[PDB]
């Protein structure tokens, strides 16, 4: 059986109990704390790609009113985001069971942009989600794993600097 687990859980509940904020640019940024995934039970010679979207959560806009994050009362349907291809993709079940599977280099953007950037809409909560794909070999398999410890609100800046100072202490 495929197991897929969040390495430094106990750090994402920290942000997660403040209610996680995560930068968004036109250039694009990446993410603290990176989503890295302890993968076991793969075929150690298949072949397999790691991929990486946001679920937006929830179908409303939030808004930092007098410290605290509070939805609006308008939802419009949300659409998925793009998809992030881990760069070590494809590669063997051995590469990805051999250490954490890290998503340092994935950049989240608030405009379309060229190429690799995921752009996402601002304040709306979003919640990390990987797609763990075989692939050159006959039975194409995908196996998909939610992490709502990483649930975060897309800002242009820090609203909460109880976020602004965990990121600073931690990184
Ligand atoms: O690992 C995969 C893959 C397998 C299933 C879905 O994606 N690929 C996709 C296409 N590739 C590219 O062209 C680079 C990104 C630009 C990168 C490798």
């Amino acid at each position: 059986e495929l197991r897929v687990g969040l390495e430094e859980s106990e750090l994402w509940l920290r942000f997660k109990e403040l209610t996680n904020e995560m930068i968004v640019t036109k250039n694009g940024r990446r993410m603290f704390p990176v989503l890295k995934v302890n993968v076991s039970g793969l075929d150690p010679n298949a072949m397999y790609s790691f991929l990486l979207d946001f679920v937006a959560a929830d179908n409303h806009r939030w808004k930092y009113v007098n410290g605290e994050w509070v939805p609006g009362g308008k939802p419009e349907p949300q659409a998925p985001s793009c998809v992030y291809i881990h760069p070590d993709s494809p590669n063997f079940g051995a590469h990805w069971m051999k250490a954490p599977v890290s998503f340092s280099k994935v950049k989240l953007t608030n405009k379309l942009n060229g190429g690799g950037q995921i752009m996402l809409n601002s304040l709306h909560k979003y919640e990390p989600r990987i797609h763990i794909v075989r692939v050159g070999g006959p039975q194409r398999m995908i196996t998909s794993h939610c992490f709502p410890e990483t649930q975060f609100i897309a800002v242009t800046a820090y609203q909460n600097e109880e976020i602004t100072a965990l990121k600073i202490k931690y990184n």
